[PDB]
């Protein structure tokens, strides 16, 4: 295994410490506005060394963004993709890209045979060509990267099975911003090549002057350089027709043949498209073969790219022919006039690539390498497009409480074959197309009209009652004994208890277990955990008495704890945010222990007073002036004070120290040890009064944050001897930091409610050391170093915050994990900072056509792990990445994959078993099974199960942490017959297994494996 850690990659590009030396000056560079005016040697082409121009033609078409995904089907993708069929079959020489394999199957399924085989003939012959082959051209900022490969596998899965094709070439001219997730994702799938556009036109800028616009990408740690994958950015300001035939759109407009007038369109440059004809064509071939030479001047081969297409380009017969027929007679005159030393032709994006590997085999281009990634762009001036990494929180929190379902749903119905009657492949599919769709460059980045918004919202909102059917169909399977088995495929035997989605205060939608001397005295409760490893987590249930006690199916009682179920109200009668209790439900709290992979069964009993092995939580309501606050059966009464400062230890983990408004203020990691100052605060941004606006994309503040101004608000603190908390009412948030024992939880329930052009912060402050450096995660897959430049401005120095962030000095470190992808920074040594939400009136002139005002409640979750780690073995100074110690990667995962909790609905279970897993092996805590997925249905003699299997890499703290077990998942399943390495979407074999047995991956590798079995 390669050491990810100690080697410092040997890179000619390596982008972090190009960012040091950049100096981003935005100059007029004349027609090629962020350039300069590009010069050609006329003798460096002759009949020996002609330029190949491949003219690519294209359509981008955005599954959702000013329509819903149906409605420009309807409207436009439908009639595109019928007259491509129609254009390509009858003009062979035509070609033409595709990208978003959602369109396409929605089309296809709805063709007759007749077409469906004229359209397989113009893919098998090459005219028509699939790029990528994702479901959608996902976003690469806020996306996990188990939904990149999710949807890359829907769409792959797809075409191979209809189409009989696997792109190795990826098409990405959309995403704001590109990550290095990107092609370690594709070189393990079988990528050759990938292509991007939306990169900081600065860094166009640079690279085109050291002709390094086509690179080897790999990845920050890789000193070897297996992960590299050829990478070609393009160089100008967009991908429509006036910025890609070269460096100057005045002219490059004039050959977007759509442009005349009858289609609506013109040119802004002021000089329309004229048509070709044999008495202007040597003059017009003369201006756009000016154009490709000095384009080609930014590159190392004879080989140039010309992509032809713009959004839903292609539409009409009309346009089809206005764009096919002009191009043809400037091919004819180009091709045939020796002077120009070109030959010209419409190509796809792999006759592009393979040519230019032909070239580079020829010897005539060595490429450089380069690592790191392509955030915060900007496409022009100071506009940075950080905004969409906030924009739609709810939805960018309900993203990962699907990506969570939809593995737990393969997950569990993946242990058995099942009768086409249950509906779990229907059910899954759904699921997996849903979330695949969202992954979308304007779904999960919050960048979509309202009502497109609302429809991804009922979209997942159908794919998790898909998974809620499938699960815990599942674990009845699972834990029934099996000769008394007796499903009804559309009953709900169990239902899902979630508790932060929606969250307490966004939606009342969990269920009380209702137990009663007169209508049932228990429950059965059943966890289920998708790690590979046991894990021991509380768990919580909402019950309708306070005298409930736990056992196990063993009868062995559970240590318990009841807290009274607290809701804030906004109160508008006295202007105050406060607590109200329940008094007729209660939380019940234990600690479950479920096998790797597994299943754990517990029961819950009411009695008529105090049991036993349940204590409860003394509560404690902080605010001048208080009333009272009845609790039903809840047997200690609430206390009252004023505000003050306040301590609180769980266990033996951590004291957290809090100030009189309810914020944290410090931690002291042990007895001993020192309080160290972690301070909690929530501020604003606000918009510009002049000049440009923040909107759904772009974030252009009015400078620093400002404090929101708290008053006094109301504190609740919560004390028990399993967990405890301290919950604040402050404007738009209710705060609230719990303790379980170990690293806290914060979770704010945010509405901004009618806040116009605001943005609500949250800033950790500390005495850390960390200087300009940061540390920000990339789809929840690696993280990589970040340096604060005061050169840029506020919102450049914004990044993505997929899953975490950290700062450290030589000794500490303190991290934040999410649970939902957010913008954030460290403008200051010792700081951190995640934006909440974000309300805009304006719309910031990148097409939405609207501000974002639909703002609704959500529930924001968090880790905040405070470390000590001067002994942790960490990379030198040099090196672009950082790791996570165990701690925080733990944290990580109980954030983003909780045990799941099955409460089961009949009031008797026949046949109940007590645990599921128990034999599984417990991995390495750096493993983790990210997939496991059956590949077969029921009618194939030989079954097939797929696995993804992903190893992360801690850092070495002197934690020892031992005797874990060897985990084979090609032996999870008996009578196993064959187990295979393959690609990442499991669509090709790469080694045949010897004695069947899987190996597990090295630190920062991921694999997959698919066991067959008789
Ligand atoms: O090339 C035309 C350009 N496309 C914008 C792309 N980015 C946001 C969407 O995903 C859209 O595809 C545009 C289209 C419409 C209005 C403004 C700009
Ligand atoms: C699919 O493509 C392969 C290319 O190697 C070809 O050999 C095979 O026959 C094709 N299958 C069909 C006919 O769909
Ligand atoms: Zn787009």
């Amino acid at each position: 295994c390669q050491d990810v850690v100690q080697d410092v990659p040997n890179v000619d590009v390596q982008m972090l410490e190009l960012y040091d030396r950049m100096s981003f000056k935005d100059i007029d560079g004349g027609v090629w506005k962020q350039g300069w005016n590009i010069k050609y040697d006329p003798l460096k082409y002759n009949a020996h060394h002609k330029l190949k121009v491949f003219v690519v033609p294209h359509s981008h078409n955005d599954p959702g963004w000013i329509q819903t995904f149906e409605e420009y089907y309807q409207h436009d993708t439908k009639h595109i993709l019928s007259n491509a069929l129609r254009h390509l079959h009858d003009n062979p020489e035509m070609k033409f890209i595709w990208a978003e394999i959602s369109y396409f199957a929605r089309f296809y399924h709805d063709l007759g045979e007749n077409k469906k085989l004229q359209m397989k003939s113009i893919v098998k012959n090459g005219q028509l060509e699939f790029v990528t082959g994702g479901w959608v051209m996902p976003d690469e900022a806020n996306s996990h990267w188990r939904n990149v490969l999710l949807q890359l596998t829907e769409g792959q899965t797809w075409l191979k099975q209809f189409m009989n094709v696997t792109p190795t070439a990826s098409w990405a001219i959309d995403p704001f911003g590109h990550s290095p997730t990107m092609p370690y994702i594709l070189q393990k799938s079988g990528f050759k090549n990938m292509l991007i556009q939306r990169t900081h036109y600065s860094v166009k800028k640079e690279l085109a002057q050291q002709r390094q616009l086509e690179f080897l990408w790999r990845q920050i740690w890789d000193n070897k350089g297996d992960t590299a994958l050829f990478t070609h950015m393009m160089p100008f300001y967009s991908y429509d027709i006036p910025h890609t035939c070269g460096p100057d759109p005045k002219v490059c407009c004039q050959f977007d043949f759509k442009r005349m007038g009858s289609f609506g369109l013109s040119c802004p440059w002021k000089v329309p498209p004229r048509t070709i004809s044999d008495q202007n064509v040597a003059a017009r071939s003369d201006l756009l073969v000016d154009q490709w030479k000095k384009k080609a001047e930014l590159y190392r081969t004879n080989v140039l790219l010309i992509p032809l297409g713009d959004d839903f380009r292609f539409k009409q017969n009309t346009e089809w022919d206005v764009q096919r027929v002009n191009y043809e007679r400037l091919f004819e005159h180009i091709n045939s006039q020796a002077h120009f030393n070109v030959q010209a032709q419409f190509g796809t994006l792999q006759e592009y690539f393979d040519a230019v590997h032909q070239a580079e085999r020829a010897g005539q281009a060595e490429f450089p390498t380069l690592s790191g990634d392509f955030f915060t762009y900007a496409d022009r001036s100071d506009n940075y497009w950080s905004g969409y990494y906030t924009s739609r929180p709810y939805h960018k929190r309900m993203d990962r409480v699907l990506m969570h379902y939809v593995r737990a749903a393969e997950m569990l119905s993946a242990w058995h074959s099942w009768d086409g009657m249950a509906r779990i492949e229907e059910r899954l599919e759904q699921a997996r197309r849903e979330l695949s769709l969202f992954q979308h460059h304007d779904g999960i980045t919050g960048t979509a009209k309202t009502h497109v918004v609302v429809d991804y919202e009922q979209r997942m909102q159908e794919a998790l009652k898909a998974c809620q059917m499938v699960m815990q169909q599942s674990v009845y399977r699972l834990l029934t004994k099996p000769s008394i088995y007796s499903p009804d495929f559309s009953f709900s035997y169990f239902t899902l208890d979630d508790s932060r989605w929606p969250g307490s205060g966004v939606e009342d939608s969990r269920t009380t277990i209702i137990l009663g001397e007169d209508i049932l005295p228990s429950k059965h409760v059943v966890m289920h955990n998708t790690l590979p490893h046991w894990r021991e987590q509380l768990v919580d249930f909402y019950v309708s008495s306070p005298f409930v006690s736990v056992t196990d199916l063993a009868n062995n009682p559970v240590e318990a704890q009841v807290s009274p179920v607290w809701s804030w109200h906004h109160d508008t009668l006295t202007k105050t945010i406060h607590p109200q209790g329940s008094t007729t439900k209660y939380r019940i709290i234990f600690k479950a222990r479920v096998p790797p992979m597994g299943l754990a069964t517990y029961v819950l009993t009411i009695s008529d007073s105090k049991p036993e092995h349940t204590s409860y939580a003394s509560n404690l309501l902080l605010r001048k002036n208080p009333t009272s606050l009845p609790l039903g059966q809840y047997p200690e009464d609430v206390k009252f004070g004023d505000p003050r400062e306040i301590s609180l230890r769980v266990g033996n983990g951590p004291t957290l120290a809090f100030s009189e408004q309810g914020l944290l203020k410090s931690i002291q990691l042990t007895q001993d040890s020192p309080h160290v100052p972690v301070h909690f605060k929530f501020l604003k941004y606000g918009v510009r009064s002049h000049g440009d606006r923040s909107g759904a994309y772009l974030f252009l503040p009015n400078g620093p944050a400002s404090p929101v101004e708290l008053g006094q608000p109301v504190v609740l603190v919560t004390k028990g001897k399993l967990e405890s908390s301290v919950s604040v009412g402050l404007p738009s948030v209710v705060h609230q930091t719990i303790m379980r024992g170990g690293a806290p939880e914060i979770r704010n329930l945010v509405d901004i409610g009618s806040l116009d052009n605001t943005e609500i912060v949250m800033r950790l402050e500390t005495h850390i050391d960390s200087g300009d450096i940061f540390y920000t995660d990339l789809n929840g897959l690696q993280f990589i170093k970040r340096r604060r430049l005061d050169k840029l401005p506020l919102q450049a120095n914004y990044y993505p915050i997929p899953s975490g962030m950290f700062i450290e000095d030589a000794n500490t470190r303190l991290t934040l994990l999410t649970g939902q992808p957010l913008g954030g920074s460290s403008l200051a040594s010792g700081e951190l900072e995640i934006m909440q939400d974000r309300r805009l009136a304006s719309d910031d002139e990148r097409g939405l056509g609207q501000g974002v005002l639909d703002n609704k409640p959500v529930l924001h979750i968090y880790r905040l792990v405070l470390e000590k780690v001067n002994n942790c073995v960490r990379p030198s100074k040099l090196h672009p990445a950082g790791y996570l110690t165990s701690a925080a990667h733990k944290a990580s995962q109980s954030l983003l994959d909780p045990l799941d909790k099955f409460i089961f609905a009949e009031n008797e279970w026949i046949g109940a078993q007590g645990q599921f897993g128990g034999d599984h092996p417990s991995a390495r805590e750096d493993l983790d099974v990210s997939v496991m997925r059956r590949l077969t249905k029921s009618s194939a003699k030989t079954q097939r199960v797929g696995y993804v299997l992903h190893r992360t890499n801690l850092m070495q703290c002197g934690t020892p942490e031992e005797h874990t077990q060897k985990l084979d998942v090609c032996h999870l399943l008996p009578n196993v017959a064959r187990c295979e390495r393959t690609t990442l979407t499991f669509l090709q074999n790469l080694e045949h297994l010897d004695g069947m047995v899987a190996p597990e991956v090295c630190p920062m590798e991921t694999a997959a494996y698919v066991s067959s079995h008789s």
